[PDB]
């Protein structure tokens, strides 16, 4: 029997992106799935077979270069907490006369569990970064409640309030950290001490699905190896790094495609090698599916994206969750990590170089692309969903 699923999300690809797989394999199965996000993404979320339900936000828009991210996560934590004060009316608007039988919510949907609670229906977290290991909160002591020091205790103070308002009970720092039931997409051997990792999450690598919406990339198709350089859809304002690449890649007998992001006009680059195409916004995993190496930002999304095409990585993170995945890389010896206040153009023409001809890096993509196949993806992440349905 069809249900009614709803899918609560930010506004950023790199949260979205990956529940769509989901969402088309449910809406597979013959499910009525609708999807909370803003106008920005509707049509995204329209191709993927959902009903957007559209909110209005006060996040930063990726689309829009006079607003941005903070790179720090108790100014992130401010934010999603103002918005959902802000989303959550709205979305029990929405949804008043046409509840779903199951939510599955984003890390930083927290309308989510208070209107789940309301319901009486089952939520699911859908992860689309690693999640709190055994000790998590001495690494990222942010996460641990104080009641910068003064916007902490803050934070925590209005959390608190919100959440006891609309009738959850949940400790702050618990309910931050440890969802009931988490499916995570990533693998368990990506995953920080994902040995420590208890049941209520099941690892099932990446969930991104056929992202036709974006169109084909079409390349030169004279076989030169194809190198991206894309540093995601949030922290990407960095002229001085991309001009840094363009000398790197000059000369190198290499098809180039550089995304450049929303805050950077390409014509600000002048004249470009004639190796290298450059445009604000590219069909990543259309490129990675063609691509022989990847300089990366290391984001989880385009990390898994390289990975499940065995695409090796030059990681140069931006922000401290990023650092993480690129030292990950690094142990499992799937690519290089250059610190961005260390990049130069002869470091990472060096390193793509090494990277794309290591046959030892090679071996361990494979191994790896091979653990995703067998992680169980969408596919599995439906069935897990399905079998809550059965019950609920
Ligand atoms: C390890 O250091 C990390 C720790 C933490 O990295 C976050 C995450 C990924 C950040 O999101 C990112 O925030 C930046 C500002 C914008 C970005 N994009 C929308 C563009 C977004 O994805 C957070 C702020 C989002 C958020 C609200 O759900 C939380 O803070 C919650 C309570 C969070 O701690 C838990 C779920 C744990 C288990 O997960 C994590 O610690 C991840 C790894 O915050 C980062 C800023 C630090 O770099
Ligand atoms: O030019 C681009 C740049 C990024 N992306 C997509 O944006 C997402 C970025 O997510 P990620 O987790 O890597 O980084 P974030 O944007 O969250 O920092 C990935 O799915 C990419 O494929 C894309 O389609 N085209």
């Amino acid at each position: 029997t069809p249900r009614h699923i709803s899918f609560f999300n930010i506004p950023g690809h790199g949260h979205v992106n990956p529940s769509l797989g989901i969402v088309q394999e449910l809406v597979a199965r013959g499910h009525r799935v609708s999807y909370a996000i803003t106008d920005e993404f509707a049509a995204q979320v329209k191709a993927a077979g959902a009903t957007p339900v559209v909110y209005d936000s006060i996040l930063p828009k990726e689309s829009n270069p006079e607003e941005s991210w903070p790179e720090d996560q108790e100014s992130a934590m401010g934010l999603f907490l103002d918005e959902a004060v802000r989303v959550l009316p709205q979305l029990e608007d929405a949804y008043a006369d046409d509840r779903p039988d199951l939510i599955v919510y984003d890390i930083a949907s927290w309308p989510a569990p208070v209107l789940g609670r309301k319901w009486d229906i089952p939520f699911v977290q859908l992860s689309p970064t690693f999640v709190a290991y055994e000790g998590f909160e001495e690494d990222v002591p942010a996460v641990q409640d104080p009641t910068a020091e003064d916007g902490l205790v803050r934070f925590f103070t209005r959390l608190s309030a919100f959440l006891e308002e609309h009738g959850v009970d949940t400790p702050a720092t618990e309910f931050l950290i440890a969802p009931n039931r988490c499916i995570v997409a990533l693998p368990r051997t990506f995953q920080i001490k994902g040995d420590t990792v208890g049941d209520n999450y099941t690892f099932v690598g990446p969930t991104y699905g056929d992202r036709s919406h974006q169109g084909t990339w079409e390349g030169p198709g004279d076989g030169r190896p194809v190198l991206l350089i894309a540093l995601g859809s949030a922290f990407t304002d960095h002229l001085d790094f991309y001009r840094t690449c363009l000398s790197a890649v000059d000369g190198l007998d290499w098809h180039v495609v550089l995304s450049v992001g929303r805050f950077v006009d390409p014509a600000d680059l002048g004249e470009v090698p004639p190796n290298v195409e450059v445009h604000q916004w590219v069909p990543q995993l259309d490129i990675l599916t063609k691509a022989s190496a990847f300089i990366t930002h290391a984001g989880m999304g385009s990390t898994m994206e390289a990975l499940s095409n065995a695409v090796p990585m030059v990681a140069v993170p931006q922000i401290a969750e990023q650092t993480m995945n690129a030292e990950r890389i690094v142990e499992l010896g799937l690519g290089r990590h250059i610190p961005r206040d260390q990049v130069t153009a002869e470091k990472l023409r060096e390193a793509v170089l090494a990277v794309a001809s290591d046959p030892g890096v090679a071996e361990r993509l494979a191994a790896v692309r091979q653990e995703i196949r067998e992680a169980g993806g969408a596919r599995a992440a439906a069935d897990i969903l399905e079998g809550i349905l059965a019950e609920a």
